[PDB]
């Protein structure tokens, strides 16, 4: 189909982005005045936080480019997720026969 | 129906989670460096945060594990949540007549 | 209608729930080894973060009470929110003559 | 179309929001007991973070106008990016035939 796989499909996509953004913050923020955002194993549980947007806290950007891959594995969340929610809304609508 | 029943069922699925997550994060994080993620009454504060994506920073896990437990807490939100949405998508559709 | 119509006045039920979580929230943490939740004027920043779940960390409950008045504020948005989308999600339905 | 164009278009909304908000937070912060919105090359990964509603806490408006300025660039995000799932939840219905 489409509603039902275009879904399924792009998370392996958000996935990407995470392990992306997560080894690419790092060697943003290892070398300056920035918070833990300077270990990759550290930048995983980041991206995943940011692109479930929850905002710990615990951890961030002050890189002015980790403040870029913050804004992109951001809307990969807001919008990975947004998907899902589309295909759910029309599975529910292939129901008014 | 469905749209409508999928929906109010789901979030009794949410709770488990959240209970389910609550005295788990606990006996992941209990014995360890970590946050008062170290006590049953408090994981729940959490679970329900986390589950509405909202982050505080007051409380999160630490324990590679209680961080697992975390994720899963998150999409159960963001998920569960979206049904609802989607099926109030519907029940507007469900007007097309 | 009413896809256009349940939206832009739940709006003005989420407020209600601002405004009544703002100066309920106070009068359960006022007195206590809590945050600035002591003061009406700044239960209301924090109902409105907390609705948007943003949740800065600057400010949350401690009160058990405290706590379930957050919860509550907390749905009030992600569903008075939530409508807002359906409503749109069909009025681009709503061109599909 | 509009599903489809009135979304591409509205972000081009939230982004005048953000820098809207950005340069207007600081002028409403700049002289006060605040945090770091007080340098507008601060107040945009504010405007972000707020906007996408995350919420790091690494920054915040304490002036009372300052909040407001929160409030608009929150929902900006919240609605401008809620379109973009309706636009998407349709597209998905787009394929009923
Ligand atoms: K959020
Ligand atoms: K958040
Ligand atoms: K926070």
């Amino acid at each position: 189909a489409l509603h039902w796989r275009a879904a399924g499909a792009a998370t392996v996509l958000l996935v990407i982005v995470l392990l992306a953004g997560s080894y690419l913050a790092v060697l943003a923020e290892r070398g300056a005045p920035g918070a833990q955002l300077i270990t990759y194993p550290r930048a995983l549980w980041w991206s995943v936080e940011t692109a479930t947007t929850v905002g710990y806290g615990d951890l961030y950007p002050v890189t002015l480019w980790g403040r870029c891959v913050a804004v992109v594995v951001m809307v990969a969340g807001i919008t990975s997720f947004g998907l899902v929610t589309a295909a759910l809304a029309t599975w529910f609508v292939g129901r008014e026969q």
